[PDB]
C-alpha cells in the first residue's frame, strides 16, 4: 500500500534538512499538543534527513556500494523511511497516531544501532575484495563524515522526542541537559577510562582539572549541552592521553598526570587536554581522523559529535613531548545549531574526483 | 633579440618546478666547476619556477587580474624571465657568463623586493574597485598561499648563488646554518619584539624557554635551517603573543610570560610558543591566516615558511584564557624538501569555481 522506495526518496531528498538550535530543543514542551507538533514535524524532518543521505550513498564508488555491508545499511535506511512513510496520511489528532508513532521511532533506532561498525565492515570489505585506491579513500572519508553526522542528527531528532513523549534527571529536556556541569562530566570520564587503563596496566595517571571562568571567575562553569555526546568525546580522549602517558613511561612508577583546562570565553567553551605521553609526528596526525586508517572511529566519530552543534576537536602533539586535544564547544544554546549535511550540486560536485596529479610537486 | 615572453611562458611552463632538499642545498660546493653546475641549472630551473607562477597569475579572475598592481608584478616576472633567456646561448666556461648571471639575479631580486606589499595593493585595489566576493576571495586565498611559497623558493635559489659565489658566518653554505641553535634564534627573536612591545607598552612580558630533546636529554637543540626564516616565523608569533599579553593585562603590573618550549623528536622539530593573553574565539582563528581580512600578512607569511621546507604553523586558542602557536619543522635535513606548487591541470582545476549553494546546512 507503500509506493516504491524511489519515489519517496526522490520526493523528500529536494527538501534541505532544517538545521534546530539547542535552545529550539530545549524551549520544546511536553504536552499533547506539543507531542502533535513533534509528530507532524518529524513524519516531514526524518524522512527529509534520510532521503538526503541516502542519495549520497548512491554517489559512493561502485566498488563500495557494492559491498554486502554497505547494501546492508541502505536496506536499514529504505524501511526506516518506509515505516514513516506509513504515517503520512494519519490523523495527529488520534492518540493512537501517536503511540504507534513514538513505537515505530523506537523500532528504527534499535534497527540502525549497528549502523556505525557496519560501515566499517563494508570499508574493508571493499578493501579485501579490491584494494583499496586513494581517489575511492579520499570519497570515502568525505562521505563518511557526511553519513556519520547525518545519522547523529538522526539520533537526537528520535531521542528527544520518546524522551520527552515516553528518568533519572527530571531537569533534563529529552537528552539534553540545560545545566550541565562541565567538570562533572570530564571527571566522569575520566572515572570511567581509568578502571580500563587500570585494567590493563595496574596504573593510570591522575586527573587535574582547571577552571578558567572568564567573564566569573568564582563560578563553576555550566553550559546546555547533551551530556552523553560530551562523555563520549572526553572518553575517547582520555582512553588516547592514557595509553600514551603509560605506555612512553613504561619504566617508570611515577606518571605525569592528564592535565585539563575547562574554558569560558564569551563565544567559546573550551576543553584542553593535555598530556606527557611522548607525542606523535606531525605527519601521522590526519590518519587519527582517518575512517581507512582506522579500519577504531573513535577519534573521527567525537569529532563529529564536536562539530554537530558547531564545535569542533583538534588535535596538537609535540613529538618527543606529549600531546594536547582540544574540544571547542559553543558557549551559547543559541550558537548550538546543527550541522547537518545536505543533498545538491555542491555535496554532488565533490564526489566528482578522479586520478590526476596534484597541484604541488614531489621530487 | 629575445623572442616575445609568451613563447618562453609556454616552453618553461610545460616543465615542473624540481623541488631541492635541505641536504642538497648543503651539499652543494663553492668551486668554478660548482659554479657553473649551478648557473646551468639555475637558467633551466628558474624560468620553469618563474613560468609556472606566472600560469597561475593568468587564471586569478578578470577582476584581480585587471588592477594596476597585479599587472605591476606580473611585468616584473616576464622582465625577470627575459632576463634569464639572455643566458641561454651563454657559455659557462666564460667566467664572464658567470659573474654578469650572477649580477642578473641580484637585479632580478631587488626588482622583486616588494613583491608582497605591492600584491596586497592589487587585493585592495580589486576590494575597492568592485567589491569583494566570495568566489574571488577564496581564488584569491588559493592563489596567494602558492605565489608567495613559489616566491620564497625563488628567493631561496637565488640568495644561495648569491652568497656562496659573491661574511658573517663562514660556517653557513649560502643562507643554510648547518649547526642552528634553536634556542639562540628563540632568545633572538624574542629580544627584537621586546624592544618594540616595551616601545609601545613600556613593559613586556618575560621569556621562558624549556627544551625536551627526546632522544639525548642533555644535549642543546641544533638542525640545519635557515636562521633568518626561523626568525621571521618566531618574531611575528612573539609580537602577536606580546600584543596579546600586554592588552588582556591592561591594569596589571605583572605580565604572565611567554614560553616557548622546543621538542626535538625522531621526526619533527617542534616549537611551541604558549601565552596567556585572553585568546580568541575558534571562529575567528581561520580569519588571521587570510589574505582578504588582513587587507599584516604576517602569520599566513610565516605559515608558509614553515610549509616550504615540510613543516607547518598551526593556533589553537583557549578563548578567555590564551593561545598556543607551534611551528612544525623537519628535523632531519633529508625530510626537509621544498614544498613547491605546480601548475597542472589539478592546479587548474581548483581554479574552476563558481556561485552555489555549499554541501552544508543554513538554518
Ligand atoms: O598520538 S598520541 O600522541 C594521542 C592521540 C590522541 C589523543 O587524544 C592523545 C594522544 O596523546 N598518543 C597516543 C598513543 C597511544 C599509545 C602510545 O604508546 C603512544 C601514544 C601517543
Ligand atoms: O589572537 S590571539 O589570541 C594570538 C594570535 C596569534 C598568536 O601568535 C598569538 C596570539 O595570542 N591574540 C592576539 C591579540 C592581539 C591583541 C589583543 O588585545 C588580544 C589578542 C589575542
Amino acid at each position: 500500500s507503500l509506493a516504491g522506495a524511489p519515489k519517496y526518496i526522490e520526493h523528500f531528498s529536494k527538501f534541505s534538512p532544517s538545521p534546530l538550535s539547542m535552545k529550539q530543543f530545549l524551549d520544546f514542551g511536553s504536552s499533547n499538543a506539543c507531542e502533535k507538533t513533534s509528530f507532524t514535524f518529524l513524519r516531514q524532518e526524518l524522512p527529509v534527513r534520510l532521503a538526503n543521505i541516502m542519495k549520497e550513498i548512491n554517489l559512493l564508488p561502485d566498488r563500495v556500494l557494492s559491498t554486502p555491508s554497505v547494501q546492508l545499511v541502505q536496506s536499514w535506511y529504505v524501511q526506516s523511511l518506509l515505516d514513516i512513510m506509513e504515517f503520512l496520511d494519519k490523523d495527529p489528532e488520534d492518540h493512537r497516531t501517536l503511540s504507534q508513532f513514538t513505537d515505530a521511532l523506537v523500532t528504527i533506532r534499535n534497527r540502525h544501532n549497528d549502523v556505525v561498525p557496519t560501515m566499517a565492515q563494508g570499508v574493508l570489505e571493499y578493501k579485501d575484495t579490491y584494494g583499496d585506491d586513494p581517489v575511492s579513500n579520499q570519497n570515502i572519508q568525505y562521505f563518511l563524515d557526511r553519513f556519520y553526522l547525518s545519522r547523529i542528527s538522526i539520533r537526537m531528532l528520535i531521542n528527544q522526542h520518546t524522551l520527552i513523549f515516553d528518568p533519572a534527571h527530571p531537569k533534563h529536556i529529552g537528552s539534553i541537559d540545560p545545566n550541565c556541569n562541565v567538570s562533572e562530566v570530564v571527571k566522569d570520564a575520566y572515572d570511567m577510562a581509568k578502571l580500563l587503563c587500570d585494567k590493563y596496566y595496574m596504573a593510570s595517571p591522575d586527573l587535574e582539572i582547571q577552571e578558567i571562568n572568564a567573564a566569573n571567575s568564582k563560578q563553576p562553569i555550566h553550559m546546555v549541552y547533551v551530556p552523553s555526546h560530551l562523555y563520549h568525546m572526553l572518553f575517547e580522549l582520555f582512553k588516547n592521553a592514557m595509553r600514551a602517558t603509560v605506555e612512553s613511561h613504561e619504566s617508570s612508577l611515577i606518571l605525569p598526570p592528564i592535565k585539563v583546562m575547562v574554558a569560558l570565553g564569551e563565544e567559546d567553551l573550551s576543553i584542553k587536554m593535555s598530556d606527557r605521553g611522548g607525542g606523535v609526528p606531525l605527519r601521522k596526525i590526519e590518519r587519527l581522523f582517518s575512517y581507512m586508517y582506522s579500519t577504531g572511529y573513535g577519534l573521527p566519530i567525537s569529532r563529529l559529535y564536536a562539530k554537530y552543534f558547531q564545535g569542533d576537536l583538534q588535535l596538537f602533539s609535540m613529538e618527543g613531548f606529549g600531546t594536547d586535544a582540544v574540544i571547542y564547544l559553543k558557549a551559547l544554546s543559541t550558537d548550538s545549531v546543527e550541522r547537518l549535511p545536505v543533498y545538491n550540486k555542491s555535496a554532488w560536485r565533490h564526489y566528482q574526483t578522479i586520478q590526476e596529479a596534484g597541484d604541488w610537486c614531489v621530487p
